[PDB]
């Protein structure tokens, strides 16, 4: 009866896109990249392997090593939004994330960033799963067109967070994107309140 | 339409209990400690504050010392009831755990637990969150007698799974236990089937 809302992590909260990009320049600078703007599809590795082959595993380098969740910069908005939105009466926020497989960084500088960007106290909030279905809230935020898992029907609508890969994609009414954080949130919030 | 079921770790599938206490023995032996079989109540740093003043934190600190989740042992019968578990028709396991709030190693170490016993595919099968409740499925196996948090209705039947601090707990009927791995898991699946 508190409105419950899940608020993804990377593409959402933080640059992934940007960080990538950035790190992925300084790391291989006479290899060809994917400028965000010509971002397509969820998958980085599969347009960078397209993009020529051997890049697929150097791509996937990049967030692989040490320190690259804990670097990336927040979305611009995001810690503002996300803040105001877990104040708000009747409003329960989980930042809903899924790590990659390779666990020795990701889990934890996923916490150490929460806690740097929100306080220790809202690390009582994270959720870490590989399947988003299985996690019940009245609405998911979250740049990933496709949300699938073992649960065929989540009690969450789906929102789609704006982001490069996604951006130009038609979606099926009656789903629903936010655009930015500068965009009204809050009437997406109040659209499923009693 | 997969049983769903979300099988707890420490204390169920990891013997934290017992690790804790050898740990605790090696690193503190000129010190009180309790014994499994007069472990009472959910919180050990409590019981152990009880006993003496500056012991909590002494408790603590065996926790949240590197490698202590990572070389838990399996509790027995643990690896091979959940292998079994989750290769049956029809049914989804999920491991569910509550990470401690310091969150340098228990996160990582969790997941490197997982890989050593089950494999890296059921590292897919991992949700860590301090709120079970907002986890939806049909049962969740859990030694914690007090399961809450932000969702007061969860989709899951709590099955307590014994352990020496809850073992002479009276629950309030119709809440059910699982005794041990030996003890008959499937049927409990069985009776939430349609
Ligand atoms: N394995 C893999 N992970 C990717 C690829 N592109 C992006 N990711 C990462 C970015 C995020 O860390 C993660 C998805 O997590 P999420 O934003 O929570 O849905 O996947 C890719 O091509 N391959
Ligand atoms: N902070 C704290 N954690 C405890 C205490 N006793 C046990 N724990 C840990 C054991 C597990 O790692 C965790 C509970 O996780 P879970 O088994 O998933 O419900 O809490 C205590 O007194 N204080
Ligand atoms: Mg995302
Ligand atoms: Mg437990």
């Amino acid at each position: 009866r508190a409105l419950r809302v899940l608020v993804n992590m990377d593409g959402v909260l933080a640059d992934f896109e940007g960080g990538f990009l950035r790190k992925f320049r300084a790391r291989f600078p006479d290899q060809p990249f994917i400028a965000l703007e010509d971002r397509r599809g969820f998958w980085v590795s599969e347009q960078y392997g397209r993009l020529r082959p051997g890049l697929s595993e150097k791509a996937i380098s990049i967030w692989e090593s040490k320190n690259f969740f804990f670097e990336l910069e927040p979305l611009p908005g995001a810690v503002e939004a996300v803040k105001e939105m877990a104040s708000l009466q009747n409003t329960d926020v989980f930042i809903c994330t899924s790590p990659i497989k390779m666990f020795k960084y990701c889990p934890y500088e996923k916490y150490a960033w929460v806690e740097k960007y929100f306080g220790p106290d809202f690390l009582e909030q994270i959720v870490l799963t590989r399947d988003k279905t299985v996690v019940s809230a009245d609405l998911l935020i979250d740049d990933r067109p496709d949300i699938t898992g073992a649960e065929p029907t989540p009690s969450w609508e789906h929102v789609l967070f704006t982001a490069c890969h996604n951006q130009h994609l038609q979606l099926q009414p009656p789903r629903r994107r936010l655009h930015s954080w500068a965009d009204d949130w809050k009437a997406i919030l109040d659209s499923k309140r009693p």
